[PDB]
């Protein structure tokens, strides 16, 4: 759920 992992692929300020 909105992991930083999830973030990383959208590439979003991980």
């Amino acid at each position: 759920w909105l992991r930083r992992i999830k973030a990383w692929l959208r590439r979003i300020k991980a």
